[PDB]
């Protein structure tokens, strides 16, 4: 692609900027999204409409000049060729059916998730400016997601599964890492030039937990997809504070963390690469505020490479985006 | 007391067994807890009930056996001579009413919040079984409770105030962090055996927002306790893993801390004492698993002494009475080897 940062950035090659992108970039806070997403009523058959899912990807890289496209997609959607019904209730979230035996589930074919690959290479070339990133929900997260049919508050049915039923935890912990081991490289092989692994509900777990029965699943994955290709490989989790110390032992090529961390420090204690971690609020703040925090941090990162900024989540469908392009902005013009 | 487990923890000193006693140990969830307090209109009002709250603050002690009695009351009743009004509605949650404006606030009289140090002495006439713990909310917490009028679940006014209107957050937490050290004064005066400090609401912080606008006031805080009294200070904070490394910082006598770290690990680097930490979602499980869980921790404590046996944050009110009695004598009955 025309812009390499992210690549050079992730290989810890020289660089003249820090590259940027934001997790969620395409989604309803922006205007142009959300007209696209209105011509297809139900989401799920969106993300399968690969002329539709091409054009939203696309729109950060036109909209906010960000230096990397991220595929439109769902972490969601290897579930159903599994056998479990996924559906979106606008405004209410996912909904994951199935009867709740491992068993009945179906061995992965990752044919079924066609039209993801179909969509990685159709926005390869729809342009060539930046490169595109590929992704995936981590196991554990899309393991709760199936346990508690899509959405919880407390996360007891996960916890009570886990703690209790270690024999079906693992039986099913095992189908999930083979199937984001499968899904991932078919995206690889359709031409995705980073692929991100999105562990976002780890947090809920303890750190007793999440070094017991998460890390030995998200170790093997990592590892299996370094031995695949060179891919770069991102691990994104929250609750960074409490899981950082194991998650630098995967052979991931960056992590990306929360504001629970402060990545200028993690720069002098471990050798690896991240991306963060702007907290989102931070954008319902005044651009004076935007600037004072994000200025702050790109003067303390003290690197010049293997940093690449983004938030540390998704940002939010209600946050304005003159903010956040002024945000990409900061980055952007930052000379290292 | 009779049963001085937890002072001696506290102070290092050579102990039997590990003590326990657990956040919430009086609740809802205990019979008699119920109905003594349908013996009053308002929740406010039986915090300032002396008598009862007495009763209350004893139940655990007899119920569970925990190795101390923690005094009953809520954080939020130093809020009220400073002129906020503060309600409870049962079903709702708390409700703060105030202009907004920190001029507006009343100069802290520690004697409006008289009733709490009456519990304190009325629990230790009451009983000679196990030390008392006053407590207080931590600055942060309560200027969070002030400004998002309560709860929130999403703190954006409490972020925005903080990061928008840096003046008017320090004059707030100025005023905050001498209230609470005055009152905590005040119950360490009226015979505390343990002060401890709930900073509840801080894991909604970036770890550099809680270095820049927390860490100074609760190190002051801290050290201003530790220079008025030999008073066992703990120092409690959710969002744990991130806010460790300054937290040891404090001279706390032992950070309370949550499911976010490890405790055995904690006690192999830093040289502190902790409270803590079962993630209370365990008593949902079977009692065989929170046994695993439960003697999983202890069996990999590094220490005799210096660590006092908690959940990681306070019990759900729904969390059943077997169960936490199963919990508490599961740690009064491990080993010391």
């Amino acid at each position: 692609p025309k812009n390499d940062l992210l690549l050079r950035s992730l290989r810890g090659e020289p660089i003249g900027r820090f590259p940027v992108w934001l997790m969620r970039q395409a989604g309803r806070y922006m205007p142009e999204y959300r007209k696209i997403r209105n011509r297809v009523k139900n989401f799920l058959e969106l993300c399968k409409n690969v002329d539709l899912a091409t054009e939203i990807s696309l729109l950060p890289l036109k909209i906010l000049g960000v230096d990397a496209i991220i595929i439109f997609s769902d972490i969601l959607v290897p579930l159903e060729p599994l056998g479990v019904k996924v559906e979106f209730v606008e405004g209410e979230g996912p909904k994951l059916s199935w009867s709740g035996k491992v068993s009945d589930l179906k061995k992965y074919d990752p044919s079924q998730n066609a039209y993801v690959y179909e969509i990685i290479k159709r926005v390869k070339e729809a342009q060539d400016e930046v490169p595109v990133i590929g992704f995936a929900g981590a196991p554990f997260t899309l393991l709760s997601y199936l346990i508690e049919g899509g959405a919880s508050k407390d996360f007891k049915s996960t916890k009570l599964f886990m703690w209790e039923n270690p024999k079906e935890y693992k039986r099913l912990m095992d189908i999930l890492t083979e199937t984001v081991l499968a899904y991932l490289k078919e995206q690889i092989k359709a031409g995705a030039d980073v692929v991100q692994i999105f562990d976002s509900w780890v947090n809920n777990l303890s750190l007793e937990d999440y070094g017991e029965y998460v890390y030995p699943y998200v170790n093997y994955l990592i590892s299996e997809l370094k031995d695949f290709s060179d891919t770069p490989v991102i691990y994104f989790f929250r609750g960074s504070s409490s899981f950082i110390d194991l998650a630098v032992d995967y052979r991931a090529d960056a992590l990306s963390v929360d504001w629970s961390v402060d990545i200028p420090e993690l720069f002098k204690i471990y050798d690896k690469g991240f991306q963060g971690n702007l907290e989102p609020a931070v954008l319902y703040a005044s651009e004076e505020v935007i600037e004072e925090k994000t200025l702050g941090l790109l003067r303390r990162i003290p690197v010049k490479t293997r940093y690449v900024f983004n938030l540390g989540h998704g940002l939010a469908p209600d946050m304005e985006l003159e903010k956040v392009k002024y945000l990409v902005d900061l980055v952007k013009s930052f000379p290292l």
